[PDB]
């Protein structure tokens, strides 16, 4: 596991957020998300039958995961995490577990981690996957209904309209059958994972938390994880704005932004990071050893959004001008 | 027909095609202002453009909630783009199976519904028309006046056909458009405005042919000075054209923000009061409204485009009570 | 007054100051969110800063036009900024010449020509002041609290005062605030509102104080929760702190845009349906809005902020006589 | 006179509009000014007691022309055009024969020409002026008030509403008086004049506009002249949009432009060119020999506006980078 040196001075790496909620787009019924365009299904409490309809209609005819990565690797970016399956728990790779997927539910019929994957092994990018261990609002018993006092980007963290009879839900049911089985997928196939990104854990007990832990280390030895799992657990701390200049024992750091104030796409969200911007937080981040993971939402035709690429393009030739000052 | 048209002050126009899903972004770069030439712009070949069609899935498309919206605001009639430059038929089309229907999964006959949600509405019902420009036809128009400039590049699909002299106009309009032009008029019931683009090439010949296509099949049917000298209705005026017609009937059209077809990149939308102050100064003028909105690749009247048309109802209706 | 202020409903903010012509930029450099703030996020020196006032010169402000526009929207009361953090006072203050009277080539009392304009007009007349923060004093508060952090740099003036240890509070209090409270609550005429910042510093003593001075001086005048537990009349709650207050009397402050003060580049306006929803919520929860503008140095409300003031106005009669 | 071989290979030049306008800034009475914000006046016929009462508040702090000019050679740009008085007739420099200037109106009490002269003279920057030869809506008499029939970016091309004696206005009253004088003071100080720049004639007769070329000449003998004075008296071609890929005996080309929309300092106009515009037009003008004339209309407090300085700089970095290529 040389990992530890190559990340400490891996610098930058590239983060795709997608899936149906990239189709509305912050947009719903004449009305707008939150900040959050991703949590579209939670802000207005779209029913599943409904939000879920959007798969009939994912045919991103310019998802081009070739492109990417060239993009990704132009600008100085040493690694790549995507959205294997975000809280909508619509799964973006084909899970033998679970039929609600990219690959099984839309026309697109295709492995969206998969081909990234391959164009990633080529390029010679590091490949990371993020999963959502904890909220899934398509699971009748997901997490998250104990933390509804907690303010949220929508309204309570789990899926609260389809499934009210709060009291007789178990969380267990829902770890057991899909959480579990669909995080020993994505471990397994896609080959070597780098870096293993999960959500916040609100509901996931300690038990459940170690399991995960020991699941991951055995199928991906060398992987290395993301501080949120749980306490003891990790190898890189992921940094939050205020954490921005707890123990890190390998001296490996991560910072997670994105470019516009949104990590799903979204339309109405023109509110780009200027280029300089974008240079000036990760020179100072790489300065602290802190690591930049920089968001990009993909559009509904699988498409960096333009201001997005011109801005990512402009902050690299800053920094090559700078340094060689 | 005729006294209806002088006293109905708003309309509304719809540009929808496949150009919409691009939404002015084509690998990596902007359409102009006018997104729904975007195919032109960049030259994109037939093959590919047409191929949008297979991703083609409005789920959010209501022809019901558009009319209503439409209705609340206090729009007389709605025109919608039947076949725009691109030369895809937005209909069913007998002659062309590069259509709406037959090409896309979402497999609806997109005039049809709207027809029908207008009929039972009780809205008058429109149809644009690009009966000059088709980048689809070896023949298509548009290739003998290419000195001046456009919101793409040329008039006419001079890539996939480059060969400009062998091209032939003739063969296009006795193949294509007049025939399409009767399909529309005969179908989807009462057609009470006709809508076609700025002739090139179309002889005066051509021309008045068109005229009768749709005075036989839709006596009533109001027709835009577009079409021929002498040989219209109403004369489609234009911003700077505005500080002959023979029925005193008179139109503008615009948008909301500054593109015809949606545009992702293009929120600079016009506020309310733009809005509403304008459509007064041209009712007052009796000169008919008809603003266009860009409906999205999921069939949706954009957030800003909603609320900005809603708002200016309100604000309408407050100043006449004054 | 007590009967007034419950069924009030809504009211303007003014933030004002010499921070309003920077608006939002810094030798190339952008303001945070909260561009009244910039001194600190830069840490101008108070030489420099001050020297603004030499700048000051809005030949537009007009507190007629102003209160008309407010009146027309439906408010029924003002506040405005009489010293904000950078230790300003935007009155004719007897007791320290950084001032908008002696200091500026403008030479007029702002709060003066309010207080008159809104008696004139039937408004009533609130006042906004920094009792705690003090840019422009050596020992200004704020220094007790800095691990927490701002909207821009340190709470107190850290830079040109940086003997962090030596400062003393108290020393402030004495010579300026509590006589600049006493100037505010004694001219103007009848005061109805009276809105404090959240103390830091300010001991239970010096808060119970104020309080003190403004019952003499001041009997029927209301006052924001945050002077002091107990010794307050209406609770200042913040958009999270809304799914004691002794009287039943409740404020909450947004901003239109999210600035307080002008901001050039902050165009980030909510629309005006988003204003009128809001205040429909609050009214029906019993909870007066209290809306800031931020005006531009020539003293105009920027033509957005009255654009979409208006237009919410509309929007919420339109919704009543439905 | 090598200014020919110069200007052949100079490529890129700075051009600043500012004036009482700047200060209303494209906002009047709860209303927009047209695209044009400098026009603001003709917009909505503004009395001149009005318009020039700005004159008093007129005091920016922040005007430093070293620092602009160390801006704009840093982005490579080898002159610098100035408006030394516009439409409205307010002179940016010290003027002996009216009183209308920023030296006597305001209480900033400088010559804006003069300080940037200076600093342009020290960094080795050339120093072109431009000049309102036509309108003049200060001056009773002004020119327009035949070329009504076009449409403006106001109203009227002339002073309509104060003046609106049409037919007992005689604009030779005006040339004799104010524009010649003011012509011959503005070549004659401020040193070396490497570029002139004139308005669009309307009305100006070709005696009176010989006149001009005439009184140039012998003033500022090598300076170069724009084609807008009058046919067959000028050096360089301005080119405008549809010129874009008459006639140019020395081979000297220019296209001005700018950043945003407007040419004047407007709160409103936020649609900046993207840095990636900015350079690739440079690199197309350039490759054709056309110069680019790059316009930054500076702020009430004299100030490049934020992302107008942003935009420059990240072009100048893509062109770089672009170059080593
Ligand atoms: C009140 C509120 O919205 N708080 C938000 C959380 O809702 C949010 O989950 C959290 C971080 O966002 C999570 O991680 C990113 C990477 C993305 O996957 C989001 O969809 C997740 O929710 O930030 C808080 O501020
Ligand atoms: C530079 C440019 O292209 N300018 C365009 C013209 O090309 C165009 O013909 C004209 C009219 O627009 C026509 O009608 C609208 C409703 C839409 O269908 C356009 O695609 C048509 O070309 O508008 C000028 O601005
Ligand atoms: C990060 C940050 O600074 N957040 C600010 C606080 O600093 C601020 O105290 C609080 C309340 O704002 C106060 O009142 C408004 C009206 C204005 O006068 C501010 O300058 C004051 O500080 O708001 C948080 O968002
Ligand atoms: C109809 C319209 O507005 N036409 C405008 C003219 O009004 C305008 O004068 C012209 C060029 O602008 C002139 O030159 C620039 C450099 C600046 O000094 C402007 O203030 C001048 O008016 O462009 C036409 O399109």
């Amino acid at each position: 596991n040389d990992n530890v040196a190559w990340f400490k001075q891996a610098k930058y790496g590239m983060m795709i957020h997608w899936g149906l909620y990239s189709l509305l787009a912050g947009e719903y019924r004449g009305e707008s998300s939150s900040a959050y365009a991703e949590w579209i299904q939670s802000k207005f409490q779209i029913p599943n039958a409904e939000y879920g309809n959007l798969a009939t209609a994912f045919n991103p005819l310019y998802f081009d995961a070739k492109k990417i990565v060239a993009l990704a690797k132009q600008c100085g970016m040493q690694y790549l995490v995507v959205t294997t399956k975000h809280h909508d728990g619509f799964a973006m790779y084909h899970s033998k577990v679970d039929a609600y997927n990219v690959y099984d539910a839309t026309p697109f019929h295709r492995d969206i981690i998969g081909e990234l994957a391959e164009a990633c092994q080529k390029a010679g990018l590091k490949f990371g996957l993020y999963y959502s261990q904890d909220l899934d609002w398509h699971d009748p018993n997901g997490g998250g209904y104990k933390s509804n006092d907690v303010e949220t980007a929508g309204t309570t963290w789990d899926n609260s309209w389809d499934f009210p009879d709060e009291d007789q839900k178990n969380f267990d049911l829902c770890f057991d059958n899909k959480i579990l089985p669909q995080i020993k997928e994505i471990m397994s196939n896609y080959g070597d994972i780098a870096t293993a990104w999960f959500a916040v854990p609100m509901t996931l007990s300690e038990a459940q938390s170690q399991t995960i832990y020991d699941t991951v280390r055995e199928l991906q030895p060398n992987c290395l994880i993301n501080s949120r799992l749980g306490n003891g657990k990790y190898d890189f701390v992921s940094l939050g704005d205020n954490e921005i200049p707890k123990p890190s024992p390998l001296g490996l750091y991560e910072t997670a932004g994105t470019i516009n104030d949104s990590w799903g796409f979204s339309y109405h969200d023109q509110n780009w990071k200027t280029p300089r911007t974008l240079y000036r937080y990760k020179q100072h981040l790489n300065d602290f050893g802190i690591n930049y993971l920089l968001n990009v939402g993909l559009d509904p035709l699988g498409r960096v959004p333009m201001m997005a690429e011109e801005n990512l393009l402009a902050a690299k030739a800053l920094e090559d001008e700078a340094n060689r000052l």
